[PDB]
C-alpha cells in the first residue's frame, strides 16, 4: 500500500534519504509495534477459541485489540506520509503529491 | 485471508453448503458497505490533499472514517468466521475449529 507506493514511485534523492533516515526507521519501529499487537491479539483469539469456541469476553476483547491496531496503522501511515513530504526538497513535492493523490483517488473508485 | 483459508478447508454436506452460500452473500454485502465508506473517505482525503497538502479538519475527519473502516473489516471477518461455524452440523464443528485455531496461531507469529 501507500507507503510502499510512494517509496517506489517517488524515490528519495541521496540527501533526502540521509536526512529522512531516522524518521523512516522510527516509522518502521511504529509499524512493527502496531503489527505485534495485532499478532498478540491473534494469539489471544487462538487461545480463547481452543478453550471455548464461542463469542466470549476474551474473543470480544481480542477483536477490539485487532480493531484498534488496524485503525492505528492507517493513522500512523498517513502521518508518516506527511512527515516525509515535509523533508523533501520543495521541487520534489509536486510528483510526490501526484503519486499520493492518485493512490487515494484509486482507493476511492 | 483467514476467510480464504476456511473456505478451502472442511467438507460440506449439501445442506451445510446451501446455508453457508446464504451466509457468504450476507458477508459480501457487509464487506461492500464498509468498502463503500472506505472509498468515500479515500476520495475526501484525495480532495483535501489536492487543495491543501496538510493535516486539516477535513483530513482529520476522513482519517477517522478510514480508521473505523479498517477496524470494521477486521471485526466483520471474525464475526463471519463464527457465522460460518454456526452453519455446520455440531458434529462437523470440531474439525472447523482445529483449522481456525491453526490459522489464528500462524497469524500470531
Ligand atoms: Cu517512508
Ligand atoms: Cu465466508
Amino acid at each position: 500500500d501507500l507507503h510502499e507506493i510512494l517509496h517506489e514511485a517517488v524515490p528519495l534523492d541521496a540527501n533526502e534519504r540521509e536526512i529522512l533516515e531516522l524518521k523512516e526507521d522510527a516509522f518502521a519501529q511504529r509499524r512493527r509495534e502496531i503489527e505485534t499487537r495485532l499478532r498478540a491479539a491473534n494469539g489471544k483469539l487462538a487461545d480463547a477459541i481452543a478453550k471455548n469456541p464461542a463469542w466470549s469476553p476474551e474473543v470480544e476483547a481480542a477483536t477490539q485489540e485487532v480493531e484498534r491496531a488496524a485503525g492505528d496503522l492507517q493513522r500512523a501511515t498517513l502521518v508518516h506520509v506527511f512527515e516525509m513530504r515535509a523533508g523533501l526538497k520543495p521541487e520534489h513535492r509536486p510528483a510526490y503529491d501526484r503519486v499520493l493523490i492518485d493512490a487515494l483517488r484509486r482507493g476511492s473508485q
